[PDB]
């Protein structure tokens, strides 16, 4: 069933995206610690957010970092569930998840992959209405601002989510995840080392510069499959018999398989997009007398 | 469950659209008050309205200062209740909602968004009749003119309504909701800054002069995004410690977020439809000797 | 629940259309009357008529104006009623309505719009045979002569109607309802005032020259319109204070509003399906020695 | 309910047809009254019959009368039933059906209209194969041909119909009927006017010879009309007062509104697919030494 | 309900197949009585069989004649059962057929028509799979080889029928049943005049010889037709009163009415089919030094 | 119902493929013996494979191969079975298999022809999942790691498989399984020759020269002919009466109704596949300084 808990990553395991991170913090926190301006000014809190983004760059990692800056609950709805949903015809669970996630607050829900069921249909016939976002959105305008749950949804498909959801009162603001760059990079090097003890010869920065179109998920795979390569090595020789830390070596013959999962259309369809909303903009000359 | 109140917004928050006030006026308040001219003069008084115009311009409010002006009860049925009811194929609450209706006259029953099934099948196999609209326009038949039950429609897209609506015994006049003019851009930005306090050299009249196509919604974002540059510049302020209200730097540094949702081509297009009605009209000669 | 009664329409609210008159009383009439001569010359009473024609025309009108020169029950089903039993698949009901018919005979069962169903579904993968149709043509079959039950169907689309209908012993003629001539408008509008007080100075003749494509419903929302203007100027000038007939001048203000239901190609094409049906008539010369 | 009984029309009633009534004399009533002869030459009776032709041209008397000459009770099952067990998916009742027959033997089963289900599908994304059609070729396959029970299917579409029936042991032959001629005009003439009362100075001949390609049932309009306008005559003589046979005139009259149901299109594919049939068969020239 | 019993038909009923006797012989035969050698070799026993080739050559006829030599049950299922089965959704009765035919082993259950699903789907928006052949191939995979129970298939259809079921466990061989040739033509016409009395001077031989193509069911037709002329004639002779055996002249006069069922197309795809199968085979030239 | 056992064919009886021998024992023996490696690296270890390559290579024997080495229960879910929970709506029954293979560790679920749903869809209006294997990958993700259950999935068209589950989390791995050469089929040939008993004049070698496109199913359909002809050699033998081992006649007789299952296209769309795998693999040059 369901699991409720405190996510246990934090902002440092997160590598770059400083702009997005302070902006999550302004949108979440702010609310909860300081209720007294925005009653002053008269105005409303943001209740969601929209990721969107080509896939392995750190929105999931992102909402619960969040989650656990905050120390809140974090609900987690995969897509399968949803496709589930769908497939079944029983889509009045979803009011069972909302009020589970009111019985928690303060609570973040994180509703992953809200473009599933868009492309389990085509990407179709139909229109742009299905039988399970109408609930999400019908029980995301019945709660009550009084509580502080927070809606986040991710997507890397920003094309076909239904438009209803973007409306001002249900997922106002978007936010893009990019792809790392070389100082990003690094910091993903550096942060998924943690874990596995490496040799003080090897040169992250020359690893992160030679992968210049790389998600944050074939970094790791790199290093899945170097401390892989180790355990084999290490096994053989334990075999050996008669008749401890990873290298420089394993690394050179991991990079042999390492691939890149975004090809590069798909970046640049995303630049566009955004390009497209901030061409959208507008109003670069403005001024009162 | 559903809630049926009083609405709090007056006519005094709504700005422009002096014509369509005197309209609605004219159409509600008359037959209630002076009903002993429509029995001398043996007309039946028209049952009720279909707003039409691009999205966020004014029509929820309107039905709302309709119905607080006549100080009669407001019902709100959204889009997503609408196709709720199509998905799970029980049409027959649409019945238990004209009864509550009925149940507490004097009142509006304002259909948001009556278009949304037809987009939800692709503005489409089959024809222009759905099994929801079906049974709206059945009870909208079989109720009782005694009664003061008034209804309102709404909707951005009137070129896929099912045409049986818009048969004289049904919903017989359609009101334009157009874009605000400068005008009445000024009165909206004056409305919506009744509850933050702002700086007196903020100059209305300019800003309204600078957005040309622009709906409401629009400009209530601007005013939002400002208020939340000032709680978050304040928020700052208090944070740094040792180690009130909005200025026209908020205003300037809102402005560049500032979007039009409607792209020209709409407005073209309801322009379009607008002058095909007039044109429609004729008959510009007519005198008798 | 279904109203059963005996219309209280006349023959004389109906403007024109006198062969149309004299043949539907030839149709209903004579039967019941002398079935003597039916049994001495072995024929069997028609069964069934179907009108057809633009919308707005006087059909309705006509079968009720039947229904009450000849004092019997009518019995109205609309075309949301058959639609409804197509959506919910419950076409058992058609025999309930068959056997209310027969049980207060005389009556006129007469089924509105009887190609809503065809229209609602393309107008379509399938063929031309539905699930009520069906049914109802089934029942048709299934009564008894000795009845007098008579079935009255219209239709303002006489091309998508299923061709089983237009057998034999099921609806045999097929009347055509045309639009108004300047004779008929005058009559038309002077049916229709005959309850709201008009000034004398009033000229229906030239007023029914200047509109050579109308239906009946368009001069009877002329009518309403000028008597909206009137009750509205009643109503100000009550309201003006210090601080009751229709003039040439509402008339001439409701004018600008007019407008022609039916474009001039729905015209042409049921003339085009009139003369049709008068070519494949044919036997022009014909004469025994 | 279903009707059993022994049909009372004969052969004197059908015109013309002198082929098909040996055939069916040779086809029925040969091997109930001289079993003898089959069992010595071991030769299994044939079953069942299709009639394919246009609209209209006796198919239903046919059966009729065969079934009376037999005196074995008639059943009859229309299209419309057919069709309203496809709609139903209630496909079970075909066994009753068959049931209902047997108890009644002997019997003849005649299937009116056995292409209905085709057409209503399109005459179709799916194959040649319904849900009706396979339980009644299942049931003909499981009958003992012990029983006399004789199937009859007409249609007047025989190329849209499952070929799955006309394989040996369902239906074997296939009649076909023809347009009448002038003497099968003449005599369908004759036959009609048994029971209105004609002047004798009405010349069937010429009237026959006048109407090259017509149809039995418009004939019968023919007849009909001629009697309706008698009848209107004589009403209005009657309803003069102060203030018995049809004549020539009232044919004359009727003459203008007759029509011919059948295009020459339809006769000209229906003699293309005979013919189709007839070069299929071959084999002119054979003998042996 | 099914009948299970040993068939009548015997070798010598059927005409010529020379070789698929043998080959059939060798595949039933052998497995039952000598196991031991099956045994010794360590080879599976062929599960099943599948007949393909145009339609009335002696497929059922082939079953039912190995059948009966291995006096052995015989269970057959027709096509329309298993598209009452199809169209019903209840396929759970395929477990059922299945435990008959074990329960009563030895046994040879022949699935005519195995195509028919197919070809009830167009020949289609899906795939290969179907809700019935699964069932079967279920069943078949469940199977044990311990009891002698064969499974014999037969379509004429041999490109649509679902390739899974030619895997190598399920239904392995191919036979090609072709149309019979002058000899076994001739051998044809011998079999089925073993019942109806034949006049000496009829020349089988020269009848065989001047029907080129021909299928064995059109054959069986131009005895029935001889042998329906001779009733006919022998009726009417004693129907003539006051006031036994068939001659050439019968024959002379039913070849008239004989038909091709096989079009030219259609043997050509056979053999294409065929031709096909065979150069896939390949391997002409192979031998070790 | 399903069975559970350690299978019994070893890795003697699969010739060749020592590259996919080496890389499975890595992926499943390791984990289970050494798990301190593991945790000392922190590596989690990979949850199943995919197995992809023309039909009848050996995926079957691989999985069954690595059970018995590794000692652990084999349970197998063939295509039907999918198709069957597919076809019946009944997608709930995945949870029971995934329990009984839990139930049952160390346990290796072998998915078998992964891809049959995609296929019975058409290869399809909808999108690329399907309401079976979004349980099954509902399933996997809910599973837990401490437990020994290891996931292997097979499929002869990975091409239209769900790419949801090619995600690092579900199946990682994929492994080419190409067709046998010159070795590997002398190695074939060898393993499928230890039942039946050969004569020593045979050359394998030879034979295996001679078929360059064979997969292994086609070496054993050859083997499998060659004991068939021997059996029934023997057979006549024994039958001639009065009035045992295989020679290299046989083989030469069974090598003319060889075949060759898959076509050159297919292995040049395999080989492609393989060849766009590796060039997004890239990076060929690496090394620190
Ligand atoms: N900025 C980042 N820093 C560290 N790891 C990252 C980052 N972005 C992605 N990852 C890696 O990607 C994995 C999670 O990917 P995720 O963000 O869930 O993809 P998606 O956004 O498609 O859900 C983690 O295992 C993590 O190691
Ligand atoms: N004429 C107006 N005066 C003041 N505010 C307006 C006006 N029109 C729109 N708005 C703004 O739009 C919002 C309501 O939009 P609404 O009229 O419901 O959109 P829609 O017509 O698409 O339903 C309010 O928050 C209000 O601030
Ligand atoms: N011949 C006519 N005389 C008077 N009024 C008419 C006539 N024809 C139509 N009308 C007007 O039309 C209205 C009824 O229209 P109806 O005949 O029901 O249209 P439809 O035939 O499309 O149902 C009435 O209110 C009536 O005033
Ligand atoms: N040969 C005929 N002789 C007399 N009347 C005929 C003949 N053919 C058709 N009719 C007329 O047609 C009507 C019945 O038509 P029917 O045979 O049922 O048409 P269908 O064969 O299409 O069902 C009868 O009223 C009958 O008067
Ligand atoms: N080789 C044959 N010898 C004798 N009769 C045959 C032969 N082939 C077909 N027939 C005739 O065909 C009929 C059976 O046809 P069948 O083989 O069942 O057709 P299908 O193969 O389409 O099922 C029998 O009545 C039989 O007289
Ligand atoms: N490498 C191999 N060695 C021996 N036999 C093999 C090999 N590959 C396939 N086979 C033969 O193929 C058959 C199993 O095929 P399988 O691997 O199940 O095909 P698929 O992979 O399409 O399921 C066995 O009977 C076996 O004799
Ligand atoms: C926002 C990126 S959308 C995307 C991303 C990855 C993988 C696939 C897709 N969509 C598509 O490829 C469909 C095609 C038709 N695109 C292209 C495109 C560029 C800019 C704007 C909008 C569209 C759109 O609808
Ligand atoms: C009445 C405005 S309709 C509209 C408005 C916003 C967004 C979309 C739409 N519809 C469309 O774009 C479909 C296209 C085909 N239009 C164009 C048009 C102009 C005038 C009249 C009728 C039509 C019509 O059917
Ligand atoms: C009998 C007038 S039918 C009609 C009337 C109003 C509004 C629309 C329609 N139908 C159509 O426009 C469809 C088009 C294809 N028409 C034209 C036409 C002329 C004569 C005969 C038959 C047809 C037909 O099927
Ligand atoms: C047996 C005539 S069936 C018919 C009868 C009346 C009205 C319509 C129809 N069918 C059609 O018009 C469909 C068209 C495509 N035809 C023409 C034709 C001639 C000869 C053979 C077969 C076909 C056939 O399939
Ligand atoms: C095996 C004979 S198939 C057949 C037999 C009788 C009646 C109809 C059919 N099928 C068809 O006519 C469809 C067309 C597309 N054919 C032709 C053909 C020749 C060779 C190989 C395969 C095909 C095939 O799929
Ligand atoms: C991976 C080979 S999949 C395959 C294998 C055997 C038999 C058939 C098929 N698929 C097809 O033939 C469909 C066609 C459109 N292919 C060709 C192809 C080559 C490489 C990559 C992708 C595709 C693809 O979508």
């Amino acid at each position: 069933e369901t699991v409720v808990e405190v996510p246990q990553v934090t902002w440092e395991d997160i590598g770059g995206l400083e702009d997005v991170k302070r902006e999550l913090q302004e949108l979440v926190q702010y609310p909860v610690e300081h209720p007294d301006k925005f009653l002053k000014f008269g105005m409303t809190p943001s209740k969601g957010v929209l990721f969107y983004g080509p896939p392995g760059c750190g929105k999931t990692l992102l909402a619960k970092a969040i989650a656990n800056e905050c120390q809140a609950n974090f609900i987690s709805i995969k897509g399968p569930e949803l496709l589930t949903m769908w497939f079944g015809e029983s889509e009045a669970n979803v009011r069972e998840i909302f009020d589970k996630a009111r019985q928690a607050a303060p609570c973040v829900l994180f509703f992953d992959e809200l473009d599933s069921i868009a492309k389990a249909r085509g990407g179709d016939g139909g229109g742009a209405a299905d039988r399970v976002i109408n609930q999400i959105l019908t029980e995301m305008d019945g709660m009550s601002t009084k509580k502080n749950v927070f809606i986040i949804g991710a997507t890397n498909r920003p094309d076909i989510i239904d438009p209803a959801i973007l409306r001002p009162g249900r997922l106002d603001q978007l936010i893009y995840i990019p792809l790392p760059d070389e100082k990003s990079r690094v910091a993903i090097l550096k942060a998924n080392l943690r874990k596995s003890p490496v040799a003080k010869d090897v040169d992250l920065e020359f690893l992160a510069k030679m992968t210049n179109g790389f998600s944050g998920a074939d970094l790791t795979e790199i290093c899945q499959r170097a401390c892989k390569l180790a355990i084999r090595e290490s096994i053989e020789s334990e075999i050996r018999r008669e008749r401890p830390e990873i290298r420089r070596d394993h690394f050179e013959e991991a990079m042999r398989f390492a691939r890149r999962s975004v090809s590069d259309n798909d970046i640049r369809k995303y630049e566009m997009f955004a390009q497209t909303l901030q061409q959208s903009r507008g109003f670069g000359s403005f001024r009162f007398p």
